[PDB]
């Protein structure tokens, strides 16, 4: 999985 | 699974 | 599954 | 499944 | 996995 | 899902 | 997912 | 995923 | 993720 | 992962 | 919100 | 928010 | 936010 | 934030 | 920030 | 496909 | 595929 | 394939 | 492939 | 590849 | 065949 | 067979 | 066979 | 077999 | 056979 | 017998 | 017999 | 007999 | 016989 | 016999 978070 | 958050 | 979420 | 979600 | 964060 | 073949 | 497959 | 093949 | 194959 | 191959 | 999902 | 998920 | 996954 | 992840 | 993940 | 042939 | 033959 | 042949 | 040949 | 040969 | 799956 | 998957 | 997968 | 995988 | 992966 | 199978 | 399969 | 098989 | 395969 | 294999 590409997991991808941006905060 | 593409799990993307962004905030 | 590609999961998104934008806030 | 395409679940998105914009807030 | 390519698990990403960016904050 | 569980997506199953079976041939 | 539980993508099985049996061929 | 638990993703399962067998030939 | 549980790959599993079986040839 | 447990990704796990038998030919 | 308690927006809860079960899939 | 208490947002949840379960797959 | 307790954002909870549990897959 | 209380993020949690379990896969 | 209690980001805990588990694979 | 499950070509049998008996001679 | 399962291609039998018998003579 | 299992081709199998029997003379 | 399991190709058996018997004669 | 189980190719087998029997004659 | 041509088994195609695309998801 | 050309059997192909694409997730 | 030509078995391709892509995740 | 050209079995190929790419995650 | 050609058994390729790439993750 | 000319026995010919073509697929 | 001229048994001739193509596939 | 001349069984040719072209896979 | 002239048994001829070709994979 | 002429059994000739190629793969």
């Amino acid at each position: 999985l590409h997991l991808h978070l941006r905060l």
